[PDB]
C-alpha cells in the first residue's frame, strides 16, 4: 500500500514549500502525472461547500475557514482510505466564488508515498491514524506573520491582512493547529531552508522508492 | 523615601502606554507626587563609528550594549535616596547627550519603564514592585508594523529585515528571561483596565 | 453588591494558598464568621455527582476529576448569582467515597468580597463574566509537579509511582486542555505562588480599598 | 571524513536513550570495540578538572554541573577535530567526587559515524558548527522531572526533597538559561524521546545510508 506522511504546521509556517521542494528534490516534477511515484495533496483542496447559512457568514466575511468546521473531514478521510486501498482518487478543485466545488476535479493516480498537507491535518483522529509518519513544520507565529504580510502584500492591504489575522488566524491557530504539534513523530522547524532536514526526509522516501 | 515601582515587557507591549494611562488616571499630568522615566532616555553617546552603523540601520537599539546602565543605576539610587536628579534629553540626529536636561524632583512614586529594566540585578533590587507587560510575539509585531508604517513612515521590507535580524533575536535573549523577575503579570497592554486600575488605587493608597 | 473574584491556576500553582493568606492578611480569620467581609469558595466542593458508569469508572481510578464534565457548572452558576443577588447561600459537601452530596451543607453569609477559586474558574463564559477581577495563578508545570510529589507522599500518604503516573495519565493532559487556555480570561497574572507577597499584598490592599 | 551527529535536550529528556537505541538498532552493540562504524560520546565525559575555589563551591554544593562553565570545551573541540582528521582518540572519565580527570582513559577508534550527546551540545558555536546533522529530544520539563524523579531516587538513594531541591535550585535555571535557547540551532526536534520509534527509525536509516 502507498505510504502516507501526513505534515501540519500554521500558515506560511513552510509546510507547503517544504512538501514541494520534497518532491522536486526527488525529481518528480520531471515525472508525467500520469506515472508520478511521490505525489501532494493539501487539505486547502478539500474544503466544505458551505451551506446557505455558512455563505451568508462568509458574505458578510465572519466565516474562519481556518477553522476546523471549514474542512470536509469526511470526504478527507474518505479519500484517503480509498487512495490507501490502492485506488484512484479525485481531488475537487475548489471555486472560492461560488464556495462550492467546480466540476473540474484533479486525477490522482495511484502512488507510492502520499504527502498530504494542512492546517488541521492532525485534528482528526481517523484522519491522522492513516498517516505512517507524522511531520509538523514549527516556525515562531512572529516569523509567519512577517512571511505571511511579504507575501499577501506582494495584492491585499496591508490594514485588512493584519486585521483577518489578528481576528482569525492568531485565534484559530492556538486553539486548533497548534494542539496538535503533539502527534507529530518529527519537528522540522523554520520551513523551506531547513536543508539538512528536509534531504532527511527526502532520503527516507528514496529509499522506500527501492 | 520614594516607591519605585519597575516596568519592562517588550516594546508595542503596551507598557508605555500602560505606564501614561496609569500616570493620567492619577491626573498627575515640580510638585508631580508620581512621575515616569523611560530606559529610553539613557542610551549611550554613539561613537562617530557606531553612528555611521545608525545611519545605515546596522544598529542594535534594543541590545543592552545600547544603554547606559550604570547612569541608569545610579540616577535610581539617588532618587531612593530621595535627591532631585538630572535625567539626560537624547539626540538621536546626533547620536549624543543635549546639553539641556530634565530636572525629576522627589516623587513619591516613580515608575522606571524599559525593555531591559529588569535585566542587570542592581537596577531590579531597587524597585518595590516588578511589573511585566506581557503580549505575544504576534500581537506585538503587528502593533510595531502598523506603528512603524503609519507614524514613522519606514519601508516594510525594512521593518521585517530588521525585525527577524536584531528586535526579536534581542527580545528573545535579553528581555523576555526578564520576565520571570516580575512579581505581577499585566497581559495584552493598555486594555487591560482591571489591571490598569488595580495598580492606580494602589498608587494612590501610597499617596495617602 | 458582592465584589466576585475569580481565581484560577492549575492544582499546585498556588491558588489556594494564595486566596488564604489573602483573607489573612486582611484579619479575616480573626471575624466572626456571621460577619465575615470576604470569603473564599472553591470549585471543588461544587463536583458534580456521578452517574453510575462514572462512579465505576471512578472506582476503577479512571474518571479524571480535572476533566470538566467533573464539576457541577450549573449549580456553580445558579449559587453565583444569588450571591451576586446579596442572598446568602449554602454551599454543598461533597463525600468522594459516595461520591455525592452529604446532607449537612455549609453556610455562607452576603459577605462584601467573594474569591471563587479553582482549576476551571475561566472555563465556562457565564461563570467567568461574573467576576470583576480574573486571577490567575502561573506557576511552571515544573515547579507544580514539584509541590504535587512532596504535598502527596506527605499527607496523601501515596507513593511516587503513583503519583507521578496519574499526572503524566490525567493531571497533565487535562492541565494543558482545559485550564491552561484559559488563562488568556486573566486580568492579572500572579506567577508562582502564596511566596508572591508583592502581589499578595497588592490583592490584599485593593480588597481592604473595597472594604472601606 | 566523519559523520559527526550533535544530538542535545534537557536530561532526562530521551537524548541518552535516543542513542543507546540508534546503536542497538544499527546492531553495533555485537561489533567489536576496534571494529565500530557508529560511537557515541558524552559531553559527560567532558567535565572540566575544576580550580581549587570551584571545588569549594562543589564542596559545599553549590557549584552548578549544569552550567557552561563545568564542560572543557577545549578538550571536546580538540577531540572531536581530531576524530574528524580520523585520528584515534581518548575519552576522559571523570570521578565526580573529586572533581578531576583519572589516568584512565577509554579509546575510540576512527569511526564512521560518531554521535556526540549533551545537555550544552550546540552551546559553543566552535563546536555547534563541527555537526553535520543537529539533533534536539525535545521533552516536557514536567515529564523530564518525572524520570529524573524515578531514575535518581533509585540509584543514589538520594532523599526525595534534595532531589527536588536541587532541581528548582540549580537544573531548571541552567536548562532554561543554557539548554532550550540552543535548540534553535537544530535541524531536527524528536519529541519525547527513546518511545518515538518513528523518529528513532529515521534516524537509524539515514545513518544506515552513510554506512552504504
Amino acid at each position: 500500500e502507498p505510504f502516507l506522511i501526513g505534515v501540519s504546521g500554521g500558515t506560511a509556517s513552510g509546510k507547503s514549500s517544504v512538501c514541494a521542494k520534497i518532491v522536486q528534490l526527488l525529481g518528480q516534477n520531471e515525472v508525467d502525472y500520469r506515472q508520478k511515484q511521490v505525489v501532494i495533496l493539501s487539505q486547502d483542496s478539500f474544503y466544505r461547500v458551505l451551506t446557505s447559512e455558512q455563505k451568508a457568514k462568509a458574505l458578510k466575511g465572519q466565516f474562519n475557514f481556518d477553522h476546523p468546521d471549514a474542512f470536509d473531514n469526511e470526504l478527507i478521510l474518505k479519500t484517503l482510505k480509498e487512495i490507501t486501498e490502492g485506488k484512484t482518487v479525485q481531488i475537487p478543485v475548489y471555486d472560492f466564488v461560488s464556495h462550492s466545488r467546480k466540476e473540474e476535479t484533479v486525477t490522482v493516480y495511484p502512488a507510492d508515498v502520499v504527502l498530504f498537507e494542512g492546517i488541521l491535518a492532525f485534528y482528526s483522529q481517523e484522519v491522522r491514524d492513516l498517516f505512517q509518519m507524522k511531520l509538523f513544520v514549527d516556525t515562531d507565529a512572529d516569523t509567519r506573520l512577517s512571511r505571511r504580510v511579504l507575501r499577501d502584500i506582494s495584492g491585499r492591504d496591508l490594514e485588512q491582512i493584519l486585521s483577518q489575522y489578528i481576528t482569525f488566524v492568531k485565534p484559530a491557530f492556538e486553539e486548533f493547529c497548534l494542539p496538535t504539534k503533539k502527534y507529530a513523530d518529527v519537528i522540522i522547524p523554520r520551513g523551506a531552508d531547513n536543508l539538512v532536514a528536509i534531504n532527511l526526509i527526502v532520503q527516507h522516501i528514496q529509499d522506500i522508492l527501492n
